[PDB]
């Protein structure tokens, strides 16, 4: 009969005017070989008509082989849709990968199938052959001991070619390096002879790499209400906990019974909130250009006013030690520069736990563990692979680029941040011990931190709304293929993927609440909701606020160049400016915060992946329901943000990227 | 200086002025610094916006720095 | 400072030094000026070569200014000359490595088909005009990794 074959090409690099591809239309009863001439163009697919004499039957596979190609020629085959003879629908064969080498690439039929016990099945033999090929290409590596494992790639050139950046992402990344280096060099020239002695000297570099919210931050960073606002709706909304008791590190000296009465009053009211930075205790600080940086492990106690705004009660910059059993308690009634420096020390320490624990570990490293285990244990026919492959896009490269340029020894993190030079690795090990499965789930994390039902917690409202939308998207896809709990237990590729994340990828995270196996649909549904939220929604909340809150460097210092204050009266402007980072560290903070938090011009919004891995109309109906519910949330957040002087923009689904890409 | 205008002091240049009307040391050195500081900031703004696209009102933010005030931000 | 090295003065920073070993005002202010003058010229060279393509030897002319001397201008003209390359072992920045060869080095392993060079090396060795610069101290030294490269 007549077969209409449409070949979609995402990207191509052809030296010649045309390239030849040998194609096999493999059916249930036979196969037919084809020869197609690729002449791809952007915006449309190439259509091919072929006449066969033998009856292929139901098409199951489409095989590809590049016929006599040059070595520099590359082809990114998106998908192959074959319209069979008659009134039957077109059969889709999604490739979405670079066709590598001269060997035969077999594309299975795009209907997602769970593996069965029939070893003679053609799809079962393909998915076992594919997982052997994936586990040789995708391999685990130990970047640092005690940390979750990464992809086996020292550089980005060592990566698998399907995990590489495409042309528009890579050229934008190369542009941002030049745009960042231009602005840092001009700021170096502009502030070369300038004297760094007052808070207004940061205006000399507060341009270019900044945002509209950062201008509002510069006006109001000394306000106690904005300092408290960042624990709920700032760049790091993940540390603030509702205090069920007074902390044992909060040791009040004699003569401070007014604070003790106020702390107990908010504790019985339930409005006492804490942000404990005790993970930074004993972390060795950086040495930047021979200048010693300094770290602290602060505790800030905050009270929730009835108007819905947090207010700070007491800042204890250092935890008790045997040398100093009662550290200095800093209050809003103190001399201004001493209280400003104490807020700056909390905010500097908020930068440390944001960038290392909640940004690097909790989103980038977790998603890479999800990314590598999805490739290693879920073949292309698996529905959970087709579910997760848009959500693991560019994750391995950006973590490889971070491990090469940012968090490497002597990297950009070592040149600006106080935890660099080895202390961030030690902080990452402590953060990995605290990396629980409940902490990555906002219904479990915000209940553990007691942030449920807070009207001013705009992250917590949007994260719970996003979790319900994503779990509905998860339950729509999972129940299409896992109708019963025994099907979830009877899926050996899913149980291997669950073990590859928890036991292998997250380095034996069974003691931290991560499941070693899936015993029900809901346990699978909760874990997959955690995977999508970490890759998309948790990353967006933790990354997109970097230019808004860190472009003004005194709002959250990347480092501190003086020891934490112990006497309030000795703190002067030279103490504050000597503690705040110098201009070279402050320019590097603005450049990195801009580069990480800018909107990628090639970004895929959440749920808006154009790649059609699924072929059934029912998974497309769930994905369209996902885009419908996010658009409903997009209107709800925008209507809320119009009535707020300090809007929370980072969890708008239009601004939420579909994976961890930057 | 020009016809139809109020008359000026007879001095083509500042060196042709009466010596009692000249700038003192602090005024003259501050005036020379401001010419250098003005030329520094303009040349860096020239480099920063050399290849930038000037097509929207937010592109003036690329040069709205340095020589500005608190009221100008408002 | 490092094990196996000659010992230093006990000072982690310059502020830990004895006060009589410190820089005076004119030395310290000149040192601070050179850091600013060095950072100015590097930042402008970073800007000037930000979009430049680094594909030919004449691209080094884009940064060959400022921090240079009269002899370095002559060096730029004549660095590909074999006589200037050989001149630096005697009168260059490092005149300390070149030794007169009393014998052929054991690391100098000539393959087959290079008997003309073997005749030339033995000719200069018996004449006493054979000189060597052996950089064998660099053998097995782990190389740097600069910005991941
Ligand atoms: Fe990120």
């Amino acid at each position: 009969g007549r077969y209409r074959i449409r070949v979609a090409t995402g990207a191509w690099l052809f030296s010649g005017s045309y390239n030849r591809v040998q194609l096999w239309l493999v059916g249930t009863r036979g196969e037919a070989e084809l020869e197609l001439q690729l002449r791809p163009a952007r915006g449309e697919e190439e259509e091919f008509d072929h006449d066969v004499a033998e009856d292929l039957g139901l098409l199951q596979f489409v095989r590809l082989r590049k016929h006599h190609w040059l070595v520099d020629d590359a082809w990114f085959c998106d998908r192959i849709t074959v319209q069979g003879p008659g009134a039957c629908a077109e059969v889709a064969f999604p490739c979405y990968r670079w066709v590598q080498g001269e060997d035969i690439l077999s594309l299975p039929e795009g209907t997602a199938r769970l593996p069965g016990d029939n070893a003679l099945d053609m799809f079962q033999k393909h998915r076992e052959k594919e997982l052997k090929d994936r586990q040789q290409i995708y391999c685990w590596a130990t970047w640092k001991e005690g940390l979750p494992l990464t992809i086996a790639a020292d550089r980005k050139d060592d990566l698998p070619p399907n995990m590489r950046f495409h042309e528009e992402k890579r050229l934008d990344f190369e542009w941002t390096l030049k745009a960042g280096a231009l602005e840092m060099a001009l700021k170096r020239v502009y502030t070369l002879l300038s004297s760094w002695n007052c808070l207004e000297d940061f205006d000399q570099i507060f341009w270019g790499q900044k945002s509209a919210l950062a201008e509002k931050v510069r006006q109001c960073w000394q306000d106690d209400e904005l300092f408290s606002y960042q624990f709920l709706n700032g760049a790091n909304p993940m540390l603030l906990r509702r205090s069920t008791s007074l902390p044992s590190r909060l040791v009040l000296p004699s003569g401070m019974e007014e604070l003790q009465a106020q702390l107990e009053k908010e504790l019985q009211n339930g409005s006492l909130f804490e942000a404990d930075f005790i993970l930074l205790d004993g972390i060795p600080a950086n040495v930047i250009r021979g200048e010693k940086q300094y770290l602290a492990a602060p505790l800030v106690m905050l009270k929730m006013e009835p108007n819905g705004k947090l207010q700070p009660m007491v800042i204890q910059i250092q935890p008790p030690s045997p040398s100093s059993p009662t550290p200095t308690l800093f209050l809003p009634s103190d001399p201004p520069l001493a209280w400003l420096l104490a807020k700056s020390w909390v905010r500097n320490s908020d930068f440390q736990l944001h960038e290392i624990q909640y940004h690097l570990l909790n989103t980038h490293l977790v998603a890479e563990v999800i990314a590598v285990a999805t490739m290693r244990c879920l073949p292309g026919l698996h529905p959970i692979f087709k579910f997760l492959i848009p959500h693991i896009r560019y994750t391995m490269e950006i973590n490889t680029r971070a491990r090469t340029q940012l968090i490497s020894d002597g990297g950009i993190f070592d040149k600006a941040v106080s935890t660099g030079g080895g202390g961030h690795v030690q902080l990452l090990r402590r953060a990995a011990a605290q990396l629980t499965y409940c902490s990555l789930c906002p219904p479990d994390d915000l209940a553990d931190r007691g942030l449920l039902g807070l009207p001013g917690a705009l992250y917590a409202h949007d994260a719970l709304r996003l979790w319900e939308i994503i779990a509905r998207y998860v339950e729509g896809i999972v129940h299409l293929f896992y109708q019963r709990d025994d099907i979830v237990k009877g899926d050996p590729e899913l149980q291997a993927w669950c073990r590859e994340i928890t036991e292998v990828g997250l380095c034996q995270a069974q003691d931290r609440g991560f499941p070693v196996s899936f015993q029900s649909q809901s346990q699978l549904c909760h874990f997959l909701t955690m995977c999508v939220f970490t890759c998309t929604a948790q990353h967006a909340a933790i990354n997109q606020g970097q230019l808004d809150w860190y472009a003004w460097v005194p709002n959250a210092p990347c480092t501190m160049r003086m020891p934490p204050p112990t006497t309030k009266e000795d703190v002067t402007m030279a103490t504050v400016m000597g503690s705040l980072p110098d201009v070279r560290q402050a320019c590097l903070q603005m450049a990195i915060s801009w580069h990480l938090s800018r909107r990628q011009p090639d970004m895929v919004p959440l749920g808006h992946h154009k790649e059609k891995y699924f072929s059934g109309p029912k998974p497309k109906a769930v994905l369209n329901q996902f885009r419908t519910d996010l658009e409903k949330l997009e209107k709800e957040i925008t209507a809320r943000n119009e009535q707020l002087d300090w809007p929370y923009e980072y969890l708008k689904p239009s601004c939420i990227e579909n994976s961890v890409t930057i």
